[PDB]
């Protein structure tokens, strides 16, 4: 599994492979791992049991009601309930959401991360395209769409857990 | 990991390395591991889950109140009800305290310390830390920012598990 999200010049994307392992065996290449959130108006990823991850979803939707949008303190409201609810606790993922205002991490134990420059990488190749992205975006003036593509391709060709089918989801709010 | 925390001349600190580890990959070096607590008048630092720490802190906001205030006695409780409940229990984190009065540690044993001239260090790196923030404190008259600022950077080099990414919180009583 790998997910990126990168944001430049009012461009913000999040990114993610295909692969469904089971075992030393492929399950699924065509996951679809990236959608879209909240009229649209947000983007977001997720690592971990595709159900797991729709339950996840579908209550920060409503944290974002309850707090009118706003991305960072649905948030904590989200990871809050994570670890607290003895339901929740059993559910094990790893949630990436950005929008216009800032990209940020959500984990079991309740831990909420906005990273250097807004950079997302996860998943088990996930420190294999962070090391992609970061140099690129450093390098070359390449927008967010481009670097979270090629940086995705390589933690695939990487990790065995990571394959090349792709899913994006791109906000422009320049 | 590592924090440190010394006493001097009416003048009290925390401090803590910002590494993340996760296996032999490093997550985040950014991670703020000190803050102010109680309307301010508390420092206090955490090596574990940011959750984890985070859920801590805020109960011993509450047993503060109900001691007004009491480091002591708030934190014997929070060290009690550590080790009984059953959610708490599964919480594993250290915990670094000081104010004015004194410096301790807290355990998720339930064990509290008051260590020797209130000389905190803990973390993967604070046997280090510790070492060397002893040498300068009986052979310098170094302010204890000083100290706890150059004792940190030393584990940092030693401990892989430790960087040179530092936030430190103050009080000073005089
Ligand atoms: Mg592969
Ligand atoms: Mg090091």
């Amino acid at each position: 599994t790998t997910i990126v999200s990168v944001r430049r010049n009012g461009h913000v994307v999040i990114a993610g492979d295909g692969q469904a392992t089971l075992g030393n065996t492929v399950m699924k290449g065509n996951v679809k791992k990236v959608r879209r959130l909240y009229n649209d108006k947000v983007i977001a990823g997720f690592a971990g049991g595709t159900a797991d991850a729709f339950t996840l979803f579908e209550l920060f939707e409503r944290k974002l009601e309850m707090h009118q949008g706003h991305l960072v303190k649905a948030a904590v409201e989200l990871a809050k309930d994570w670890r607290t609810d003895r339901m929740l606790r059993k559910l094990e993922a790893l949630l990436a959401v950005a929008d216009e205002t800032a990209s940020l991490i959500i984990t079991g134990n309740g831990d909420v991360v906005q990273p250097e420059n807004d950079l997302i990488a996860i998943g088990s190749g996930g420190p294999y395209a962070q090391a992609a992205a970061r140099a690129l975006l450093e390098n070359t003036e390449l927008s967010a769409r481009e670097i979270a593509e090629k940086a995705l391709d390589i933690a695939g060709d990487i990790c065995i857990y990571t394959n090349h089918f792709h899913t994006i989801e791109e906000l422009s709010y320049k």
